[PDB]
């Protein structure tokens, strides 16, 4: 009887441990993306203006994306 | 005589666990295959029509087996 039965309480275990593992593992699988962004800018700088020329970028990007 | 008799019945309930413990095994031993794929793939849009064109991949695979 008894090893059959001890057995079976292994296998519980087993279950609650790789189900411990799965979380443990989301905390690497997120937040990796490619940012990386490269633009030809010059400007001038006066006493009422900034002034922005770009000249050629990696991507197209909205204005809005971008913090000054 | 007794304890002859009671070794019987112990075998007799030791098979009927141990064949419950091979249904509880199925449930683990299915359903586990190597699923990854990988492909260089290139994709331009228009109004009318998307073009998809392919430069490798790690495996030949049926254009009927792929969902878009
Ligand atoms: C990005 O890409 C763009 C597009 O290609 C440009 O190439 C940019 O390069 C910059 O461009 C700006 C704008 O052209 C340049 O700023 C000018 O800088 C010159 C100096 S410079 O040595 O001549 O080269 C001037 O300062 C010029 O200013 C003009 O306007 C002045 C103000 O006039 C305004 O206001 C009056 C009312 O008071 C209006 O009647 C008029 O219509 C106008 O709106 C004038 O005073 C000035 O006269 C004198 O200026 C200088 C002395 O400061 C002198 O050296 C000159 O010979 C001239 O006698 C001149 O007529 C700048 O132009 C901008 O004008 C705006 C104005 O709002 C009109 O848009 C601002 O008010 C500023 O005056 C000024 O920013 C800059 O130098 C370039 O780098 C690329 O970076
Ligand atoms: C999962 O997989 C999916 C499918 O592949 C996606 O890839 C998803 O990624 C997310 O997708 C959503 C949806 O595309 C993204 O949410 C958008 O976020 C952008 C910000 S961003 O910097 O431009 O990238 C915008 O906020 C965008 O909103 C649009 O809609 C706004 C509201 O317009 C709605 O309502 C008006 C009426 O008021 C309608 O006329 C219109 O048709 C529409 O229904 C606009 O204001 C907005 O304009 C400006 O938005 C931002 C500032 O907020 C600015 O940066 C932009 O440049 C632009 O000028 C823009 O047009 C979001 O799209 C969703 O739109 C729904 C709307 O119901 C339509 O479905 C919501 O109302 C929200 O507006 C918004 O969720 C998200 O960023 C991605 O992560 C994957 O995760
Ligand atoms: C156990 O171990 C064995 C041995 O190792 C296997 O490995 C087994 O794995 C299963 O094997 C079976 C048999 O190979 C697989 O069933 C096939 O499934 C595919 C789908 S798949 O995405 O391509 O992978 C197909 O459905 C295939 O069917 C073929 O036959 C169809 C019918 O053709 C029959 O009838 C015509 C007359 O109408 C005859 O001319 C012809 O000779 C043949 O007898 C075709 O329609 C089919 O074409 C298209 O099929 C699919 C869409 O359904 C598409 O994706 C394909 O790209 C292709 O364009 C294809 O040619 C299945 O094979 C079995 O064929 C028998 C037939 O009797 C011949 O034996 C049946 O009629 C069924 O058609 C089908 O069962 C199964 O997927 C594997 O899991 C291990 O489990």
């Amino acid at each position: 009887v008894s090893p059959i039965i001890a057995t079976i309480l292994l296998i519980a275990i087993t279950v609650v441990l790789a189900a411990t593992l799965v979380t443990i593992l989301g905390g690497f699988t997120h937040g990796v993306s490619n940012t990386v962004e490269t633009a030809g800018v010059t400007s001038h700088i006066t006493s009422k203006y900034i002034f922005i020329n770009v000249s050629s970028s990696s991507s197209a990007i909205s204005a809005s994306s971008i913090t000054i």
